[PDB]
């Protein structure tokens, strides 16, 4: 198992513009296009991201390209973030993937706001951090996915995904 496989399971793959769980226009493997209510704005953002007239549809290849970009951006973002970097540095390989997952989903900023949880992960207090992570909007809105990420942090293994 690796980050790509992990995220492919949590996000799915769709080749046509769709609304995410929060109602935002998205495509491919969890690639947010926009938070605007306008399908056109979405369609516009899409073409700009692909560089062609897409008419709201893309190919698999294109979906995978956006995915590679997004994963790279997430890692780089973590590594640039004063709050995130130290946490990342302190973790083992598996749990690092869990932190990338959260960043991909919620943004650097979003994750950086899980102050208490971050401190606990940094102190290697697995069970405590898991419980704290659970007390969040995130957990309440997408519980199955949250639970998978949380178990990953708790155990340090890929069991939730197997
Ligand atoms: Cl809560
Ligand atoms: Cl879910």
């Amino acid at each position: 198992m690796n980050i790509f496989e992990m995220l492919r399971i949590d996000e799915g793959l769709r080749l046509k513009i769709y609304k995410d769980t929060e109602g935002y226009y998205t495509i491919g493997i969890g690639h947010l296009l926009t938070k605007s209510p306008s399908l056109n704005a979405a369609k516009s953002e899409l073409d700009k991201a692909i560089g062609r007239n897409c008419n709201g549809v893309i190919t698999k290849d294109e979906a995978e390209k956006l995915f590679n970009q997004d994963v790279d951006a997430a890692v780089r973002g973590i590594l640039r973030n004063a709050k995130l970097k130290p946490v990342y540095d302190s973790l083992d390989a598996v749990r690092r993937c869990a932190l990338i997952n959260m960043v991909f989903q919620m943004g650097e900023t979003g994750v950086a706001g899980f102050t208490n949880s971050l401190r606990m992960l940094q102190q290697k207090r697995w069970d405590e951090a898991a419980m704290n992570l659970a007390k969040s909007r995130w957990y309440n809105q997408t519980p199955n996915r949250a639970k998978r990420v949380i178990t990953t942090f708790r155990t340090g293994t890929w069991d939730a995904y197997k």
